[PDB]
Order: structure tokens, then sequence, then C-alpha cells
């Protein structure tokens, strides 16, 4: 029995009835982070009732605030129903992405570590509903989270009414893996000092806390987390990993990093995951993770023993990896700590621990400004996520990408980024399959020489050098030379012709 | 006597001789932050010898790393001499700015709170010289800083050799105003918890620490800081301050801020001065500053009790205010704390205290991304400074600017910023003399509607609205609509014609 508090069993009701607690205009905070631990059955019932209401000519939309990305049962279903008027902070569902890029759902991708604080400040409005997935409800009424923690504790604090989905699909042995801190991380200033001084330090307890009087409904569910698999590292990804591992090796040899490196943060995506695959058989032992997420590769690192322990807010496992950890939860449970996302992504803690940040990117310009989010400057991919949290706060900020995209039709190194998420100051190292650019110490024109020569694809490098050389001659100022008549012209060329390569 | 350690008196020597310790190629770390507490006599002597070398075909340049901005005697003299091959992290000297924008001095404007850490990591190379201005040297060889702390403790730690300038112009009773911590803020990980939980909290001691064996020279000096003329509020600044104070008043009446607000950070200038004058007149009490700087307007508030404490790394005072804080240093030393800049600008502390950040800007685009640094995308003004430290970490991030620049020929609200320092996520409130845009809760298209309607100048609003409307119809995606063919075209128009305003001899979509 998952609901171990006998009194709360009287609150069990159908998902459909529970969804009726959610009214047009409601601000709804949910569990869910990188396709892990989001509610499933209540959103589906909601979505159907929304569609019905729209047909009758009744407005029915909500504001949906999450930990980060969710899954087809939540973002997918509600987007199909046209039922979300505002979404924050991070999405990876294709149907919701389409709503966002069509202007049908309003979207703001906050820094993930800041979302709890902004919610408490009231930036999203009053929380009408918290909808949280649980593994179990303890005898004293504690809510055991599932495969993520995210913002669930904050949403439970803020919400007028609480709906809990108790998901029998989730592993009962997850209980104990979470660390939920009682202190003021994201509340009214002055905030508390968070006493984490080692990446493996537990400072909290295993359950979310909530006043039982606020629980309006408990829904028994049975449905799987769903996420995409990662691309098995190809020649490009392996080349990137090789350059980065060589780099770490040199840093250690020059005594600029310990032999066990520093706590590692590995971002979302295939490239970051391939680096981890490299590290699992690498020359750095006793590694520690202090990350936003644990992807397949990090789990692989724990398995090989190269990494001793990993801190994160969530799992981001492929279907096959997810099945792996559940068969072996007793081996992995002691190697993993799942924290609130305002703690995993705390800039104070990230800087204190000296994290190494490794993140993907859409594109960088020749001066090493980075776009993580908006293709051609206007079309959202996923969101900034915690990449800003970690890039700015880290000891070393590394960005990783194939040098081209769309089968060579796009250069990932451009004259000017069409959108900036990470400024020059927040990016020190760039790696593509062409090589590695170490920008420490360098002015912007010196950054450009390194990025162009080390990272750009041979198809595009002469064009980039041509832009830079002519900018140096003709730019308004020479500190960060640009030709404004053509800075964004490669992007426009792609829009116009389907390729950044001239005819 | 300012040098109270007898042994160190033997290292006193003339400025010119001290300057000979600095060699071509050297990396030099100096005191100096917002025009306060930078060395003066040794840089002047160095510049002379640099020029003399150059005249004989001999190379002589240094790398100059500071706290932040310095003044004519340092950045000015060395720039005139063409003596600086690399400069970091922040400059406001006009001659040095010209070297930077001509490509004669390489420049990187690091986040001010990060500079110490990157120096310790080795990003600037090995420090050959630390050149630091002092009020006094204590009996046990402690170095009492002057009108700023900046990065001086880190530079003293890293440098192979140390030169101290003891400046008798600086009031002796500055001793005690500084708080220097020996804790690991910017050293090798894992770093220490910095335990500051109140803006008035001291965690360290009154002196910089240095192994006396590294002190190669001490120079007796007597010269003024750069006390920039008071920037008297004009009507634009007063309007901006008016909107901001009205906003604060409303936040308090809605219980989203205490009647004592939260610790305040402001940049320097016209607008900040108007805001400080407004606070002195307003309905708020028990104010607290946690900032980079002490500005003129604070002294009156510390005097009256309106402000209880001001934390900063430096003084940023007019001649009037600078001489008044001197004649009353016994009083003001109890009301002010000067900290290392890696503590004044610590993101963890700024967030913990819940600072309200109020910063200037070159321009913002319609979606509320902010340029603080690079005019037309390529020409450096001053540098990012601590604006990223505070904007990102603050409880509320506010950007304040006239809606136009260059006598109306530039719009400070543009289709696309030519350079970005602060992304949308780091900017919640915009204020111009046209009004205040509160962007909390808003998507980028919603941000644009508020920025265009509240902040843009009437001469530019129709052009902005036209760009936005056509972008909404034609952009590659509609999440942050752009027209890449014309996104930077207002900037190019300024480069080519000296104005962003269009000619009616040509078609423009908003004219119809
Ligand atoms: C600690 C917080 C970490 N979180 C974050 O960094 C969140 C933001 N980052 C991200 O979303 C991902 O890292 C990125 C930026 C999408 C990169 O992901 P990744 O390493 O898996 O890259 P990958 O090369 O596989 O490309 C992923 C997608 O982006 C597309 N893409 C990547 N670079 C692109 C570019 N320069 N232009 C256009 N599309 C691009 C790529 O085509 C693919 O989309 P489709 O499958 O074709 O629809
Ligand atoms: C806590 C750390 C705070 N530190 C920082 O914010 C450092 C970065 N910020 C800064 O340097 C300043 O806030 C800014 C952005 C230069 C604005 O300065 P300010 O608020 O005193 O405004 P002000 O209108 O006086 O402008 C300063 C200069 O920039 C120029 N300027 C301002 N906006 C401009 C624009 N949109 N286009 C071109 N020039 C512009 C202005 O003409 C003036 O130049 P001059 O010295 O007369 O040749
Ligand atoms: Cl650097
Ligand atoms: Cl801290
Ligand atoms: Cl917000």
């Amino acid at each position: 029995e998952r609901i171990r508090n006998v009194a709360l069993r009287s609150k069990v009701c159908p998902a459909e009835t529970a969804s009726e607690l959610i009214k047009h205009g409601d601000v709804v905070g949910t569990s869910g982070f990188t396709g892990a631990g989001y509610p499933k059955e209540v959103p589906k019932a909601l979505a159907q009732r929304m569609e019905a209401a729209h047909d009758r000519g009744e407005k029915y939309q909500i504001s949906l605030i999450t930990g980060a990305s969710t899954g087809p049962q939540l973002d997918g279903e509600l987007a199909k129903a046209n039922g979300v008027y505002f979404r924050s902070p991070f999405n990876t569902d294709a149907t919701m992405r389409n709503r966002i890029n069509a202007g049908e759902t309003e979207y703001f991708d906050n820094h993930l570590g800041q979302v709890a604080g902004r919610a408490v400040q009231g930036n999203y409005g009053k929380f009408n509903i918290a909808l949280v997935e649980a593994t179990a409800i303890t005898e004293d009424g504690g809510i055991v989270p599932t495969s993520s923690v995210g913002n669930s504790q904050t949403f439970l604090n803020l919400a007028e009414k609480v709906i809990i989905e108790v998901n029998e699909w989730q592993n009962p042995m997850l209980e104990g893996i979470h660390d939920i801190w009682d202190g003021n991380v994201s509340g009214v200033p002055t905030r508390d000092i968070v006493p984490i001084v080692r990446a493996d330090q537990r400072v909290g307890g295993p359950v979310l806390r909530v006043n039982p009087d606020k629980i309006a409904a408990i829904v028994r569910t049975n449905d799987r987390d769903r996420n995409a698999p990662f691309a098995a590292p190809d020649e490009t990804a392996k080349a990137i990993a090789g350059y980065l591992l060589d780099f770490f090796g040199h840093e250690v040899k020059q005594n600029r990093l310990p032999p066990s490196l520093l706590p590692l943060q590995s971002g979302v995506g295939n490239v970051a995951n391939a680096v981890l695959e490299g590290l699992k058989e690498g020359p750095f032992e006793n590694l520690v993770g202090y990350s936003e997420v644990i992807q397949d590769g990090m789990l692989a690192m724990l398995d090989s023993g190269r990494m001793r322990i990993a801190s994160a807010s969530s799992f981001s496992l492929s279907p096959e990896a997810a099945e792996e950890i559940n068969n072996r939860m007793d081996f992995f449970r002691s190697k993993i700590i799942l924290r609130q996302q305002d703690v995993s992504n705390s800039p104070g803690i990230i800087r204190r621990l000296g994290c190494i940040a490794m993140n993907g990117m859409i594109e960088a310009d020749i001066y090493g400004n980075v776009n993580s989010t908006r293709v051609m400057g206007s079309k959202m991919m996923n969101g900034i996520g915690g990449s800003g949290d970690f890039a700015r706060s880290s000891y070393l900020s590394i960005f990783l990408s194939p040098s081209t995209a769309k089968g060579g039709k796009i250069s990932a190194i451009v004259p000017m980024a069409a959108h900036v998420d990470h400024i020059m100051q927040d990016a020190q190292i760039f790696v593509t399959e062409q090589g590695l650019a170490d920008l420490r110490g360098l002015s912007p024109v010196q950054r450009a020489r390194e990025i162009i020569s080390k990272c750009a694809h041979p198809d595009y490098r002469p064009m980039l050098q041509d832009y830079f050389d002519r900018a140096l001659k003709n730019s308004f100022g020479k500190h960060t030379p640009h030709l404004l008549t053509e800075a964004l012209s490669w992007h426009q060329r792609f829009i116009d012709t389907g390729t950044m390569l001239p005819s």
C-alpha cells in the first residue's frame, strides 16, 4: 500500500473528478523535470475537458509552471488541447514547442535555479493548484517524490489546493534517495545560509512536507515516465569527448585541476552525454557529480566506478537506462542524491564547490557569445534551463557542439549569434569535432582568432575569417569588430535558401 | 608617522626608482576602484620611462589588472605613453578607452566579483608586481587601504614583488573602515562559506596582509583621488527617479517590499543621484546599502539616519563630498563598510540579502535584452563592471535610462541590441523618462508590448511597433519575432548618417 497515512486514503478520487478542481485561468504548479516525475493522469483528463469546453465556446486555459520539461501526458496532452496560456520554465515536448513558436502559448524560460524564488515573489501570480506525483505517502503524511524533486516543495507551499498523483509505476525504493531542505533558499530575504560544502552532503529529509488540509484529491495512477534515448556517440561526439579529455589531462598535469577533477555538471543533450561516456573509461578516478540532471552517461560513470557519487535534481534516463536503474536501485540508491532544483542550481553553491560546467549549444559567434535556445534568433528549441546558473558560477565553463548542423547546411560558428544566452564572460572553453579553443586570458579579437582556427568547420572557416578581417578594417569600433550589414546575413541566407553556404 | 613598522621604513625610496622595478612584459595588479585608491606617483614615473624607451625604439608595455576604474595618473598616463598591452577588468579613462577601441590595448571586461578568482586561477598569467595605495602601515606590517579595497588583497597574495604608495592626503581615520577577510572567497575550491547575513556585518579585519619580504619599495605620496564632478540631476533623471520611487511605494503598499525596502545597489551618475535624492525625501525608513560604491547622496542619508549602513568596495564622491567625508571621517567610519570586491560583488551574498539592483544601460531591445558596454556592437564604453553580478543575483533587477541618446538621434530602445550584456532573464523592470515597464510574469512578445508602450520615446515608438508588427507576421519563429534583414539596420543608419531617424525621401513602413 502506497498511501500509508490511513486518514488520507479517504481523499482518493478519480482523475476526472480531480481535474474539475482546476478552473479556467488557474496557475498550476507541477512536479516534473527532464521527463521525470511529472503528473500524468490528471493532465490527460483536464485536456479532454478543455477540448469539450472549447467546442461549447467556453474558455479553458491554465498557466503551467513546472520544475523543467515534462512529457507527452502533460505538455503534450495540454498543448494538443490548446489549454495552456502561459508556460514556464522549460519545455522539450514537440507539440508544446509548436504552440510556443506559433505564438499560441506564452513562454518564458527562467534560469531553473531562480524559478522557486520568483514563484514565491508572485511573478507567476497566485498558485491555485499544486499537482505533484508521488511514490508514496508516509504514515505521518510526508510526500515521497518520484524520479525528480524539481520545484515541488515550493509549489506545495504556495498552492491553495493540492492534488497528489500516487504512481504505482514508480519504484518504491526511490524513498530515501531525495534530500529536501527545511531552510529558506528561495523565500523572503534575508535567506538562510545553505550549509552544503561537499557535493555528497545531505542536509535535509526524504519527504516533501504539506499540510494535509490542503490536499483536495489523491489520484491513484499507473503510467511510465517517458523520455527519448540518447544518440550513441558518433565520430563527431567522440572527437569532441577526446579533445575535452585531453584538455582535462593537461590541466591536471599543470596542477590547475586535482586528479579527481572538480564536481562535474553535464548538461542536457547528446554531446554532453557522449563526454560522460568518454569519462567512464577515463584516467580521472573518484569523480563527483554536482549537476542539474543525471543522464545515461553519468549513470554509466557510476556503474564503472569512475564516479563515486552524483548530486542532481532529476534523472534524465533513456527508456532502457530507466529500466536499468530500477532493477538495481539498491546499488544506485547509495550513489545518488536528488535535491530541490533551487539547491542543485544555486549559484552560491556551484561557485563554492568549484563546479566544471559542460553544456551544449545551438551556436556561438566568433567572439564566443553563445546561443542555447533560439534558432535564427526567434524560434525556441528548449530553453536556457540551468545553463546560465552553471556557466556563470562555474570554475570552468565549457561549451560543446558539432561545428555544423542540419547536414552541413548550418555553421555552428557564426559572425554574430542571432540570440545570446551566454555572454563572452560566461564561456571559457569551446569544443567541436574540429578542435578545442581555450579562451582564458584573451580579448575579443584574440577569442575570434582561436574560435575560428580551432572550432569552425573547414567549409565555413574561410568565410568567418573573411568576415573578421573585413570587420577589423571597417567596423565602427575595433574592440569587438562587426559589419552590421552582414552580421546576421548567414542566418538570413539560411531562411532564404535553406543553407548558410553561398551558391 | 604613517609607517608604524620600523623595519619597513628602510624600503622607502623615490617614485622613479620604484618604477624601475616594473619591467617590459610584466603583469601588474593595482589598487583602484571607481576612481578611488589607485596608485598615482609610480605610474606617472613609469609612463615617463616608457615614453623614453619608445622614442629609442625600445619596447616597454605592461599588462594592467585593477580593481575597477582608476584615474588620470594611472590609466591616463600609461595610455598616453602607449604603455599597456592588456587591460582588465574595467576602465573609464578616455585615453585608455581610445587605445582599447583602436586595438592598441587588448581588453577584457570580466565580471568584477570574478576577477580575483580568475587571477588566482592564472587567467592573467603570473603577477610580477602588486602596486597598492595605503593610508598607513601598521606596527605588525598590515597595509591599511585608502578609499577603496577592490582586489588589492588578491594582488598582494599573487605578486612576486610589492610596491606600496603611502598617501598622506588620505585621512588617517580611514583605518578601521575596511573589512578584509582571510577566508577563501576566490581561492582554490572548495571555497569557504562567506557568512554575511546583514549588510552591516564585519567578517574580517582592518588591514591587507602581505609577507614583508615581498615589499620591494615604499613610496611616500600626497595626491588627490579622481573626484568626478557632481552629476546634477536634470529633468530626465528626475522623471526616471519619480517613476521608480512611485513603483517602490506601490510594492510596499502591496506588501511585496518592506517599508525599509531591501539592500540597495545603484550605479553612479545623474540618475542614481536623483534616486538617492528621492529616497532622502520619500516615505521609507531604515534603508540599507549593499553596493559597489558610496555616492554623495548617501552621506546625507547616513547623517540623518534615513540610511543605517552603506556597504561598498569604494568611494565614488564629488570633491565637495570627498572633503566632507574627510572632515567627518570619525562619524562616517561607523556608518560605512568597505569590502573586497569579490565580497561586495559576491552573487551568493547579493541573492541571500535580496538586493535591489538599479543599473544603467546603453540600450535595450524590444524584448528587454540589455547592452551595457558596446556602442554599435563594437565600440567599448566602460565595461560590464558589476552590473551582471547584481542584475542576475538580485531580488529585483531594474534598468534605468533616458529613452534616447545623442540629442535624440539614437533610440535607447531598439529592434535588436547590437551587443548583449544582460539577457531577458536578468532584467525585470525598465524605467525611462517616458515611464516604467514592469515585465514580471511576461513572455518576450508581452515584454515587447510593455517596453514599447511604456519606455520608448514617442519619436521612435511607431518605428518600433512597425518592426514588431511585421516581425510577428514574417519571423522564422514567433516566440521572439525578428526580421534579420533589418534588425541591426537602425545602428547601421546611425553609423552612416548620424541618426536612427529615417528620411522621408525613402519608404518606411510606419509612415503609412
Ligand atoms: C544545466 C542546464 C543544461 N541545460 C541546457 O543547456 C538547456 C539548453 N541546451 C539544450 O537544449 C541543448 O544542449 C542543445 C543546445 C539543444 C544542444 O543539444 P544536443 O547536444 O543534443 O545537440 P544536437 O547536435 O543533437 O542537436 C539537438 C537539436 O538542436 C538542433 N540544432 C543544434 N545546433 C543547431 C544550430 N546551430 N542551428 C539549428 N539547429 C541546431 C539540431 O538540429 C537538433 O534538432 P533536430 O533534432 O534536428 O530537430
Ligand atoms: C554595479 C555595477 C554597475 N556598473 C555598470 O553598470 C557598468 C556598466 N554601465 C555603465 O558603464 C553605464 O551605466 C552606462 C551604460 C555607460 C550608462 O551611463 P550613464 O547611466 O551615466 O548614462 P549616460 O546617458 O550619461 O551615458 C554614458 C555615455 O554613454 C553614451 N550612451 C548612452 N546610451 C547610448 C546609446 N544608446 N548609444 C550610444 N551612446 C550611448 C552617452 O552618450 C555617454 O557618452 P559620452 O561619455 O557623453 O561620450
Ligand atoms: Cl578571463
Ligand atoms: Cl557563501
Ligand atoms: Cl519572471
